[PDB]
This record gives structure tokens, C-alpha cells and sequence, in this order.
């Protein structure tokens, strides 16, 4: 339970917070472990809709990390941790990030396991070449639906050798998405040192309820180009598209 810099909540919203009855937004963080943030998806819950909808950040996309300049995103969480991913976001997207998830490999795999896996329909044999590349062999999918266990999901969401990180994000978005599903399908603490956010374990089971029905899912995807000056390669995001997604997310959001 690590407490935002920033203070009670988030300073773009004009009004008073209210968690139980307000619209508001999840920052989820994937480390891999000098530790790195490669997993970085934002999730906007539309409380009067029912529905969420998931953005995922290119780890590279062109955008001004307050105190340091233009640079690529995931610079953020290298030089001020999840305190300044989260003015990065809030910027960048002119919207309130509400809560923030911090997650390592193992709380990840601990949590798709204790779910008794979760359901994915591969479709790639590419994708699933190079899964076994990554892993070794270790980690070997099957083509349909299937329930993979920690370990294969994990895989799932790291692969890219094969295909850009744009459908990594894609994956994790996938993943994210049935994790929730099978929350769903559930009966009704060991995660510390390995899950950090921003809200106590209570405050996050009084919305379970509200995130396992929701009625819709979507993906929200930044579109760009890539920009390569001098062999550093960042994600030009298409300004029009951006400007799309931030007024989706703020009107979802009530801003
Ligand atoms: C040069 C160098 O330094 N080294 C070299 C090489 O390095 C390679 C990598 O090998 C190479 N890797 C690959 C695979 O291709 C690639 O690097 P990469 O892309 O950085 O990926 P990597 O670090 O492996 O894994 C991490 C990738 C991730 C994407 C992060 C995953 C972490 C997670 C935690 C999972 C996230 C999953 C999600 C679905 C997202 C959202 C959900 C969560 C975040 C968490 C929990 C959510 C909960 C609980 C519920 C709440 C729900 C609500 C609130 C609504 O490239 C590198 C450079 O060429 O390594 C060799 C030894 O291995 C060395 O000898 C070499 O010298
Ligand atoms: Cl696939
Ligand atoms: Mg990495």
C-alpha cells in the first residue's frame, strides 16, 4: 500500500472523489524483474455505463516526462518510479489517474494461478514458435481455447520477437481482460512484496463487485509512426488519434 506523492487525489480532477459512485481509472504496471516497467495499460471504468475500456501505452511512444523533456514513456518509471508514470500519464492524456497497480512476474502468475488459470484463444503459430524461443521450450501453446496457467501467460504477454510491441500490448490487453472473466467465476494476502498499489486491499474488494459485471470491454489503441533521428527509436503518436482517445477517456471519466 504506497501512497502517491501527489497527495489524496489526483489534481486534474476539479471536484471532490468519490470512489464508491465517481467513474475512474486503473494504471497497471508490469515490472521485469535497474527493475523496468515493459507492461503499462490503463484501464477507464464508466460507472454509469457499466463498462471499461483498456489502453495500452507504446513503452516507446514520444512523450514529455515532466522534469526531463521528450523521451520515450517508459523513461518515466526509470527515472522517477511510479510517481512520475503517473504525472507522465495524467499529461499526456489530460485525464485523472485514479489508482495505480505495480506488478512483478510473480504476483502475476500467483494471481492467474489462484484463478485456476485463464482462458486465451491462440490463433498465431508464429506466436507460438516464438513463445518456445523465449521459454526454451518450456512454455508450449496449442492453437483454440485453452486455459493457460501463470507461467504460459506470462510468456503470452512478454513474447515480441515475432511481431511489434503494439500487439504485445494486445495480448496484455487480452490477458487483462480474461483475468477479469474469470474473476467472474470465483467463490465469493501472500501477493505483498510482489503487487503495489496505490488503495488498501479493502478498498479494492468493495469494487470487485462493479468490475465483474460490467457490460462491455474495448480496446483503445494509439496509432503513430515510427521516428528515428539519431538510432534511438521512439513512437511519434498521430496527434488526431491522440486527441480521440483523450476525449473518449475524459468524457468516460466525466471530465
Ligand atoms: C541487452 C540486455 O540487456 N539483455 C539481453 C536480453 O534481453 C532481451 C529480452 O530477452 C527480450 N525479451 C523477450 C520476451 O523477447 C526483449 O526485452 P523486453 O521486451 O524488455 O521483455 P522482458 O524484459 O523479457 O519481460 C518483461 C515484459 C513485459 C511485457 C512485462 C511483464 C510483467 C508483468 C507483471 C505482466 C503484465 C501483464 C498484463 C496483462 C498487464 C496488466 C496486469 C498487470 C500489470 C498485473 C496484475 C493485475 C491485477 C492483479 C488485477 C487488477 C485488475 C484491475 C485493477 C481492473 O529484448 C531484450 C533486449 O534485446 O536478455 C538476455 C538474457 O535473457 C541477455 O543475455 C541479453 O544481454
Ligand atoms: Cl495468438
Ligand atoms: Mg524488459
Amino acid at each position: 500500500h504506497v501512497s502517491l506523492a501527489r497527495g489524496e487525489q489526483s489534481v486534474k480532477r476539479i471536484k471532490e472523489f468519490d470512489p464508491g459512485k465517481d467513474s475512474f481509472s486503473v494504471l497497471l504496471l508490469g515490472i521485469d524483474a535497474q527493475a523496468r516497467s515493459d507492461a503499462n495499460v490503463l484501464v477507464t471504468f464508466n460507472r454509469k455505463e457499466k463498462t471499461a475500456k483498456m489502453l495500452s501505452i507504446p513503452r516507446d511512444a514520444y512523450v514529455n516526462i515532466p522534469g526531463h523533456g521528450y523521451d520515450k514513456f517508459t523513461h518515466a518509471h526509470a527515472y522517477g518510479g511510479v510517481d512520475l508514470t503517473v504525472k507522465t500519464v495524467e499529461e499526456m492524456l489530460d485525464i485523472p489517474v485514479d489508482y495505480v497497480v505495480e506488478s512483478n512476474f510473480t504476483a502475476f502468475e500467483d494471481v492467474v494461478n489462484e484463478l485456476n488459470g485463464v482462458k486465451v484463444t491462440v490463433k498465431s503459430d508464429k506466436v507460438i514458435q516464438q513463445i518456445k524461443k523465449d521459454t526454451k521450450g518450456k512454455v508450449v501453446l496449442q492453437k483454440g481455447t485453452h486455459t493457460l496457467d501463470g507461467e504460459e501467460a506470462l510468456a503470452y504477454v512478454r513474447t515480441r520477437k515475432a511481431d511489434s510491441d503494439l500487439l504485445r500490448g494486445q495480448r496484455q490487453m487480452e490477458v487483462l481482460s480474461a483475468i477479469i472473466d474469470k474473476s467472474k467465476s470465483l467463490s465469493s494476502d501472500t501477493m505483498g512484496q510482489n503487487l503495489k498499489m496505490n488503495l488498501s486491499l479493502k478498498d479494492a474488494i468493495g469494487l470487485f463487485p462493479f468490475i465483474t459485471s460490467l457490460k462491455s470491454v474495448e480496446s483503445i489503441q494509439l496509432t503513430g509512426y515510427d521516428y528515428e533521428p539519431a538510432g534511438v527509436y521512439y513512437f511519434k503518436l498521430n496527434q488526431q488519434k491522440l486527441q480521440e482517445v483523450k476525449k473518449e477517456l475524459q468524457n468516460d471519466l466525466g471530465v
